[PDB]
């Protein structure tokens, strides 16, 4: 009947929102993270809009509830996935400056979601309540796991690691192989073509070697995988994040009384950055100057804030 | 006088747009560039239609119209240069004949325009005008003949891009080293953190020192450190294209069978690799990985078809 097909609709909408959020998260390599926040807000709003429309709905039938089991489960899993994705892209957002906002958003979501769950209990019949409660728990707990991880940073240390060194090496080799003959032919006009053939063979061999190499190597995590695809960006993000972390742990380093030591170090770092960024600005092209500035400036400015925080 | 000036301005704008487009183009779909070129050509043509009926300029009028023409020409030259610089990726994509055609068309139109303009200017300023025209046309040719058939501009293999890589990697290591310790630390002695910071600073300094005497980096040369995955792909495609092009005279020399087998082997290798790669990709990147890999495999296939039994 139509009485059931409104809650269902709401659920679907929520799921869609969640999916959108997930997509956004996936997209976000770094930089401006307003969009993600906006998405989160939208999702929250959508969730809220459920409460307003589900409040006056009647008590469901025994057989009606079981049709509604699948939709909920589907939603919950999706939500969990989204949360996981968000967690995965913790660092860059943090670096950008967007950790408090995100934390807030998650909390808000939890608060809304919890409310929704509470509401839904009284609409379902009382013998399905065990399932429903469990489902709710699965959601809320999951949400918390994100929220908790984005808010205290207790055991949150991002494991420094890179067997990205060997993938990179392989890539380099491949490039060399290509450029090795990609000249040879380009040069070639006629006569014996033995050389070209040899080059091709060599390239093939190289490729084979590369394949062999990446046989036992593990998968690549998306934030970790952007190291090799997006090499400089990752570095930038990880610098920013580091800076943010440092800023965060000012209070209890001032408490331990290292503050002066810290400040000097920060200053030194800033100086180094200035030195490097100047040199860099010399080595860039027509086209890529603007972006180069954009990163460097961000870095320098990021440093500055930290310095301000920890000076004296 | 106004109308001609306006036309010139429009042309300049078009050229600028084209240049911008070229700059943007990392590779992939290159339709847009072609479209831009076409538009530019059209614009140029539209000059002829509006400048034909214009009267003969005065002695004093011509000299005001010297500085704008010059500005235009330089811009055009720059655009051409930029286009040339982004030769390889376009070629790889498959867009080399079209581009060549476009350039030729532009030259033809531009030439016509130049011819037209001679008769509107007075005859004692013709020495300058002709020179200006020549500057353009020659420049255009440099890319146009610049752009088809090959065997002259062979991008030299160059990989000082190593040192930069090393530097960046080092920096990353330094950062990720601190950014772990900091994360860990709750309080107490903070010496360690300070030490880490110092180390990082030192590393940075070293990096700076390193890239002191190293040269500039050319845009396409430079997109190898920022988009390594993509540069490799493009260079591969380009290479394949080149190979395809030089089938005729390798069939003429009669290596064709040898070539074909080699191609097949290469294809096989690609297939092998691309499968493995498909295992190591994540949530989000799979799609792109497919997109490149598929392109590569398909690219190979065409070449194979071309050179099989020939
Ligand atoms: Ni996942
Ligand atoms: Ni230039």
């Amino acid at each position: 009947q139509r009485d059931v097909n409104v809650f269902k609709k709401v659920l679907e909408n929520i799921g869609n929102a969640v999916t959108q959020f997930n997509n956004d998260i996936l997209a976000y390599t770094g930089g401006d993270a307003n969009h993600l926040i906006h998405d989160g807000d939208a999702i929250i709003k959508a969730t809220e809009n459920g409460l307003q429309e589900l409040g006056p709905q009647p008590p469901l039938s025994l057989t009606e509830a079981l049709a509604l089991v699948g939709p909920v489960q589907g939603v919950n899993k999706l939500i969990m996935k989204t949360v996981d994705h968000l967690i995965e892209k913790k660092g860059p957002l943090v670096g950008g400056g967007y950790g408090p906002q995100v934390k807030a958003s998650l909390q808000k979501q939890a608060h809304a979601a919890v409310t929704l769950s509470e509401l839904v209990s009284s609409k379902v019949p009382s013998p399905l309540a065990p399932i429903s409660k469990q489902l709710s728990d699965q959601v809320a707990q999951a949400l918390q796991k994100g929220i908790e991880a984005f808010s205290i940073s207790a055991r949150q240390a991002t494991k420094v690691k890179r067997d990205i060194s060997a993938f990179q090496k392989v890539i380099q080799d491949i490039s060399l192989a290509v450029n090795k003959f990609n000249v040879d032919i380009e040069r070639y006009v006629g006569g014996d073509a033995s050389h070209l053939l040899a080059d091709g063979n060599v390239l093939i061999k190289a490729t084979l070697d590369g394949v062999q190499s990446l046989q036992n190597e593990p998968p690549l995590s998306s934030m970790e995988a952007l190291a090799l695809v997006g090499p400089v960006q990752d570095l930038s993000n990880q610098i920013l994040l580091a800076i943010q972390n440092l800023i965060d742990k000012k209070e209890p380093l001032v408490q331990a009384g290292f503050g002066g030591k810290v400040e000097n170090n920060l200053r030194q770092q800033e100086e180094a950055a200035q030195k490097l960024s100047e040199l860099v600005s010399t080595k860039v092209p027509h086209e890529l100057a603007d972006i180069s500035r954009q990163l460097s400036d961000g870095i320098a400015a990021g440093i500055k804030k930290g310095i301000d925080a920890f000076a004296g």
